[PDB]
């Protein structure tokens, strides 16, 4: 077969490049290795800075999204003592978030793009990629036997972080840097059950807990466990019991409970190839970097990347040139890094590491009595997780 | 003899409560156990937040700071690629500060107390505080074999990190939080040569590097160095050659350099106890507390505490009352970590730490990049580089 862009991957970079791509004329074909099924099963973010969420609307999921997401303008950080509020758009210069749902985003692009008549070859096992640096690239998936052959002028990689992009280049031609932080999370998406209406996020010595949403009865939790230290062993009820645990006032006769929305699970940690180039082949999204959960961020980066490989990309099909198309993982590795940056330092102003001696942690403590009390401190806050501004071209 | 406060401790913190109480009606008594040469040949600090400016004006180094101190209002930046400058008085809400000179401010209050006719045993060893706890407190050197004893109603320490009043401090009763940082700074007080005119702080891949006024035609330099490295090893020539090495285009033409004014030395860390605190002891200063040099703290950490020791005084004298110095740590602690955290990121984000992996240092390059970027960023900085604000009491 021929296309013009191959993208192996049907997560939502995978998706919104493609369904950015096909709106503009270059057609592309998704390959992807599992099912419709288990891609809409997994079930992540909640939260999306406003850009991915302009992003989709020059796109589409603007119907259930302007309808269905809840908009947010503030989050709450509690730290021993009590529940301090940001107010994102007076500290933000005017901006917000809305936490409309990773999976929900997923299946409106799976929603749309079948609609267009663009291609997906699901169930694409043994993709390869051939031809890199060559003038014609090729990719290679199997959907029996029968070993099957796309050409495409340009090979973009939305793998996720287990992908078979990265690793399909010439290892000196990269540069890693990645930091396995020592506690997982743990996940329980119940709904029967309302939530607290902002973002709670907190800093108890039991470790950190995380009051989410979904819906306006729908609730996402999490809450910082140790490594692989078993799920079979946390439970409905002794979940309940530590979340609680690690909260104020908002913890209570206030907070309901349930059975799990059978979603319970884990990890994190930082990583980053540089260069995210190679001849023909762009990383996207978690093929490239790896953030930590904690300043929702990952699927925002996602979209601010993919935005740039599709804007490169029109310009190289519609206006002539395109090597601009080389000066790709420059604008990109900017934002990737104020974004890592910013990502760790949530980490670990609210997380509990197996370390800290008296003044590790009267360091941890004062960092957020000073960022959650100077007016600078929390325009520091504010600015990055709405989103850091996003990016030159030309 | 018979005075109200002892102060067992002739440098500037000593110096300035001894000089603060004197003018208020509390006779004080200060008891140093060196000469007044050796507290003079001491050669530290150049910057002075206002306040403690303010505070030796409400009191006096009037005349010689308003006279001989260069006031500032920026200070400079470089990390690989180039410097940048930070507007303190525009970031700060209008704040700025002076390069006087600790051994100078010093001198004047030697000066002033002098004339005053106010006490002070020099060349006193063996000090030794009797009665802490107790209704009447009594303090003890020795002027001969003449073993004197100096009953007062309190006693401050002004000691300094090695003096012999928080040692005399039931262990059990206080708490330390320390960071001993791996390396030293070499510096290095020229005077001859002119100055480049702001101050410069520099993250240089060979370690951190500092250009410092003392005068108009008075450097103050330092280059940090791993520990116990021997000085008698750096050189005058050595030491040109590698300031040199760690700068930009300030670095050349523009530096000029000479024999040093036979000053140069070590060390650095950070370290707190608390409380503060014991019967009618009184910690302030380094005997309290350590502050990397950094982030120019230190002295004006001192002035801050020595100004509470002060009020908190005045109302026991001239009031009535004063439990409210029981209430004295805990003014001071809020400040103190403030001020700890604020010289630990100075530290680290400029500093050049024998470990980082490419993403600690990726880390730490892209955090200057955010701060020295950001408005948000800068005036985080600059407020409290110039003093974050000073304090509450009654
Ligand atoms: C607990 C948690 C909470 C988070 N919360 C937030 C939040 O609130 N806000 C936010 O903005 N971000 C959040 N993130 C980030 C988010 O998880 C991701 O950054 C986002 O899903 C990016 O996904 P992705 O496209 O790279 O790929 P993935 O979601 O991994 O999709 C990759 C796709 O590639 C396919 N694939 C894999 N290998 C192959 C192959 N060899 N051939 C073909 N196809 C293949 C897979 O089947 C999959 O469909 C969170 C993450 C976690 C873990
Ligand atoms: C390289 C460097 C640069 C610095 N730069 C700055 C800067 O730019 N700005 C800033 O604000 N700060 C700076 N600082 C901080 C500054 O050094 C100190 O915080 C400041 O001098 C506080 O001094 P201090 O009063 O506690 O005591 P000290 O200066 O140690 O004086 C203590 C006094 O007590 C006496 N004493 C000791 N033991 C006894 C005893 N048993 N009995 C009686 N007397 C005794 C000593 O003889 C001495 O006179 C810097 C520090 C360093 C190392």
């Amino acid at each position: 077969m021929k296309t013009q862009v191959a993208i192996i991957g049907a997560g939502p970079s995978g998706l919104l490049l493609g369904q950015l791509l096909h709106k503009a004329g270059i057609d592309n074909v998704i390959l992807e290795r599992q099912t419709p099924d288990y891609v809409l099963g997994r079930i992540r973010a909640g939260v999306l800075e406003q850009g991915m969420v302009d992003l989709l609307r020059e796109a589409g999921v603007d119907r259930r999204m302007a309808r269905d997401g809840l908009v947010h303008e503030g989050v709450e950080i509690a730290f021993a003592g009590q529940r301090r509020r940001i107010d994102l758009k007076r500290l933000s210069g005017g901006k917000t978030v809305t936490v409309y749902g990773q999976t929900e985003v997923t299946r409106d692009l799976m929603e749309a793009r079948e609609a267009c008549g663009a291609t997906t070859v699901y169930q694409a096992a043994e993709v390869r990629l051939h031809d890199l640096q060559g003038e014609r690239p090729y990719v290679t998936f199997e959907r029996d036997g029968e070993r099957l052959r796309l050409d495409c002028d340009y090979i973009a990689g939305c793998d996720g972080f287990h992908g078979i992009s990265r690793q399909s280049i010439p290892a000196e031609r990269l540069k890693v840097f990645e930091r396995v932080y020592p506690f997982g999370w743990l996940g329980l998406l119940a709904d029967t059950p309302p939530v607290s209406h902002e973002l709670i996020y907190a800093n108890h010595p039991r470790g950190f807990a995380l009051c989410s949403q979904r819906s306006a009865t729908r609730s996402r939790y999490y809450v910082q466990v140790p490594l692989t230290e078993k799920v079979e062993d946390w439970s409905d009820e002794r979940f309940w019991t530590e979340l609680k645990a690690r909260l104020p006032a908002e913890v209570a006769e206030k907070l309901v409970t349930g059975p799990s929305l059978e979603k319970s699970i884990a990890p994190l940690r930082s990583f980053v190839v540089e260069p995210m180039q190679h001849g023909r082949l762009f990383l996207a999204g978690d093929a490239a970097h790896i953030v930590p959960p904690t300043g929702a961020k990952g699927l925002n980066l996602a979209a601010s990347d993919v935005s740039t490989l599709y804007r490169l990309l029109l310009k190289a099909y519609r206006e002539g040139r395109g090597e601009l198309l080389e000066r790709y993982s420059a604008i990109c590795l900017r934002r990737i890094w104020k974004a890592e940056r910013f990502s760790w330092w949530m980490t670990s102003v609210l997380h509990r590491f197996p370390d800290t001696d008296a003044f590790s942690q009267r360091i941890q403590q004062t960092e957020l009595e000073y960022y959650l009390g100077s007016e600078a401190g929390l325009a520091t806050i504010a600015e990055n997780y709405v989103g850091l501004p996003y990016e030159e071209i030309e």
